[PDB]
C-alpha cells in the first residue's frame, strides 16, 4: 500500500464512498467531478472510451477553464513528508510514491491533453486564455518519459494553428467530368436551376453538404446547446448545417411557383425530380429531403394540375421519396448503404433533444448531486453514428462558381421565412389557383429551351 498524501490537501484520494461516485475495467455510472478527474486520470488502467466520452460531454457539467484547473491540480501531487534532506533530493518510499502513482497519473493526464486539443482543439479557439494557460503548463512539464508526451502536445498546436490561419488542413482516386448544360463555365450570371446539368446541381450540393456535416463536432448536440442561449456560439456547424437545408428547401419551392407559365413549371418540377434520383445515387440523403420538404410544402403540395402533367415513372420516384420519407422506412436504407454518404440530422437531434429530457442531469445519494454521467455517454453514443459516415469523402470534384453560387443562395432575399412561405403559398393560388377558379393564362417567359439533358453521365 502506497503512501498517498492527505486527502485534504489532495482531495482525488478520497475514500470512494457512495457519496461521491456510483459505479455501472469499471463503467462510470455518476459522481462528482472530482471523481470523474480522478477516473479520467486512473493510474490502474486506460480507457480511450472514457476519455473521449467526457471531453465531448464535459462542457454539461464543466467549463474549459474549471476542466484545466482540475487537471493542474490532478498533476500538481503534493507528496508527504526527510526533512533534513532540504537542499538535497529524499529517498525511501517516496521512490515507490513516484513510480507506481505519481509517475502514471501525471502520464494520463498529458494524454488527456494530447487528446483535447487533437479532436477539441476549437476550446482553445475560442479562449485564448485557455491556451495559454495549456502552454504555459506544458512548458514546464520536467522528465524524460514526458518530454515525448510534451513534444507531441506542442507540435499538434502548432500544426492545429497552421491549419486556422490557412483555411484547409484533398486526394482522389479516379473522379468523373464536371457536366455542363446551357450555363458555359465562368459565367455565374447565367447559373440557374434550368441552365447548370442536372448531374452537376446534385453532385456539387453532395459536396457541399459532405463538407457541412463533416464539420458538425459531437459537442455541438449534447446538452441541446444549439437551442440555447448562446447557440451561435456553441453550435456554429449544426445550425450552419440547418440553414443551408432550410435555403436550399425553399429555394426548390421557389423555382416551382415562380414558373407561371405551365409547361415551364412541368420541365422545373422535373428537372427536380432528376436532381432527386441523383441525390439517392449519391446516397445524399439530406438533398432528397430537401427535395421531399419542398414538394411536401402547402405551396407545392396543392398543385394538382401539375403532378398529373408529368411522366407516371417521374411520379412514382418521388411518391417512392415522399414514402420512404414517412422517417420509418429512412432508417432501413440509412443502415444498408456505406459511405460516402450525407445523413440527416433532424432525425438524430430528436433522438438526442428526447434523451435529455428523458434523463435528469444530476444523481443524489444522501442529500449530495452527483454528475449524472450516464445521460451524458447515451447521448455521446448517438453522436458516433454521425462521426461514422463523416470518415470517407467524395470522389467527384469541385466546381468552384458552381461552390460559390450554392453558398450564396439566399432565396427570401430580406424578408423573413414565414413572410416568405406566405408570398409562397399566395403565388400558389395566382398559377392554380382554389376551384372554382378557371385555369389562369401565363406567358412562356425562359429565353431558353427547357428540355432537359438528362440523367445518364
Ligand atoms: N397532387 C398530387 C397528385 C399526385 N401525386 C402527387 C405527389 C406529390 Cl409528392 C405531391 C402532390 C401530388
Amino acid at each position: 500500500q502506497l503512501r498517498l498524501p492527505s486527502p485534504e490537501v489532495y482531495r482525488f484520494v478520497v475514500k470512494d464512498s457512495e457519496e461521491n461516485i456510483v459505479f455501472e475495467i469499471p463503467i462510470i455510472k455518476g459522481g462528482t467531478v472530482v471523481k470523474l478527474i480522478e477516473r479520467l486520470t486512473y493510474h490502474m488502467y486506460a480507457d480511450p472510451n472514457f476519455v473521449r466520452t467526457f471531453l465531448t460531454t464535459y462542457r454539461s457539467f464543466c467549463k474549459p477553464q474549471e476542466l484545466l484547473s482540475l487537471l493542474i491540480e490532478r498533476f500538481e501531487i503534493p507528496e508527504p513528508e526527510a526533512i533534513e534532506k532540504g537542499e538535497q533530493p529524499i529517498s525511501a518510499d517516496l521512490k515507490r510514491f513516484r513510480k507506481e502513482y505519481v509517475q502514471p497519473v501525471q502520464l494520463r493526464i498529458l494524454n488527456v491533453f494530447r487528446h483535447w486539443v487533437e479532436h477539441h482543439f476549437y476550446d482553445f479557439e475560442r479562449d485564448l486564455y485557455l491556451l495559454e494557460r495549456l502552454e504555459s503548463f506544458i512548458s514546464s512539464v520536467r522528465g524524460k518519459a514526458m518530454k515525448k508526451w510534451v513534444e507531441s502536445i506542442a507540435k499538434i498546436i502548432r500544426r492545429k494553428k497552421q491549419a486556422q490561419a490557412n483555411g484547409v488542413s484533398t486526394f482522389e482516386s479516379p473522379p468523373p467530368p464536371i457536366e455542363w448544360h446551357i450555363s458555359k463555365p465562368g459565367h455565374i450570371e447565367t447559373f440557374d436551376l434550368m441552365t447548370l446539368h442536372p448531374i452537376e446541381i446534385a453532385r456539387q450540393l453532395t459536396l457541399l453538404e459532405s463538407d457541412l456535416y463533416r464539420k458538425v463536432q459531437p459537442s455541438e448536440l449534447v446538452g441541446s446547446v444549439w437551442t440555447k442561449e448562446d447557440k451561435e456560439i456553441n453550435s456554429p456547424n449544426l445550425l450552419k448545417m440547418i440553414r443551408h437545408t432550410t435555403n436550399l428547401t425553399l429555394w426548390f419551392e421557389k423555382c416551382i411557383v415562380e414558373a407561371e407559365n405551365f409547361e415551364e413549371r412541368v420541365a422545373v418540377l422535373s428537372r427536380i425530380i432528376e436532381i432527386l434520383q441523383v441525390f439517392q445515387d449519391l446516397n445524399n440523403f439530406n438533398g432528397v429531403l430537401e427535395i421531399v420538404s419542398a414538394v411536401n410544402s402547402v405551396s407545392v403540395y396543392r398543385l394538382d394540375h401539375t403532378f398529373e402533367a408529368l411522366q407516371e415513372r417521374k411520379r412514382k420516384i418521388l411518391d417512392e421519396a415522399v414514402e420512404l420519407s414517412q422517417f420509418k422506412k429512412y432508417l432501413v436504407k440509412l443502415k444498408s448503404i456505406n459511405p460516402p454518404c450525407v445523413p440527416f440530422f433532424g432525425i438524430y437531434l430528436t433522438n438526442i433533444l428526447k434523451t435529455e429530457e428523458g434523463n435528469n442531469d444530476f444523481l443524489t445519494r444522501h442529500g449530495k448531486d452527483l454528475i449524472n454521467f450516464s445521460k451524458r455517454r447515451k447521448v455521446a453514443e448517438i453522436t458516433g453514428e454521425i462521426q461514422q459516415y463523416q470518415n470517407q469523402p467524395y470522389c467527384l470534384r469541385i466546381e468552384p462558381d458552381m461552390r460559390r453560387f450554392f453558398e450564396n443562395l439566399n432565396p427570401m432575399g430580406s424578408a423573413s421565412e414565414k413572410e416568405f412561405t406566405d408570398y409562397l403559398f399566395n403565388k400558389s393560388l395566382e398559377i392554380e389557383p382554389r376551384n372554382p377558379k378557371q385555369p389562369p393564362r401565363f406567358p412562356r417567359k425562359s429565353t431558353f429551351s427547357l428540355k432537359s439533358p438528362g440523367i445518364r453521365p
